[PDB]
């Protein structure tokens, strides 16, 4: 499985450590595969460069 | 945040309905975001569409 | 520019080529660049393979 | 409806901030879809990050 | 390394399965890692699915 | 055809440039398409933004 998340630019080391293990073990539980076969890739979006319903995130 | 996970064919629709919500609360949760802003994307891969070091998912 | 939308299951095909249509106009010339340049991919998931908040498209 | 759009660097922010308005509507209105659900992430390459014709964007 | 190739729907088998052998070995042998690690996933898109210039793909 | 290849940050500019080369004549000629259609992508990882089995690529 692999899985891509996209989040806005902010958090710190250790969030984004730990939202890489706890949607790993998330998937591997729910799927029952083996958590060495999950792949998972973290994209910060800059608010500026996420839009809501036409308007940015930043705002 | 916006999670798209990639996965194999082959999972019935509880599995998927599962994990959908697992994933969900652990991005939810690991970011401290509010549930109700998350959304994931299953994108199902035919056993012939994955390739892991050269070879097809299938064999 | 290439832009990947992703919309659940249902719309006609007239709707879609709309929707290629409008959406890669707006780029062109939101960021005057040439329309020939522009490429458009619509990627549509199943009611059941997209979660918001944790909860399944289709229910 | 979640579009991904992959642009080269080099725009300014108020052109970025009119292309996730633009397209938004664009896509409201072709699936006739509310506009507080769309969803657009901006992607930017760097010029020797995009290759076309097997050549970079940037030559 | 993961890639994921967008192509039109219409090859074979043996030509989607030939692409994923040929691709994965230029990223290992362009970027010297090792084949084992590379992940290749193929989407089709439907002749309908892919605009360009704002033309649908099939027309 | 359209590839989005996604990799570790590190790598030189010529590595990149030879990967974008590579890739991209691998799918040409794998698919019997004009290379002049072939359009890639390089997304670059930070080491703390990939996970493999729970843990990142870093450690």
């Amino acid at each position: 499985p692999i899985a891509q998340i996209h989040i806005l630019e902010g958090r710190s080391d250790e969030q984004k450590e730990t939202l890489i293990r706890e949607v790993s073990e998330a998937i591997s539980r729910s799927l029952d595969a083996p958590l060495t076969s999950v792949r998972v890739i973290i994209t910060e979006m800059a608010k500026g460069h996420f839009g809501i319903g036409g308007e940015l995130a930043s705002k």
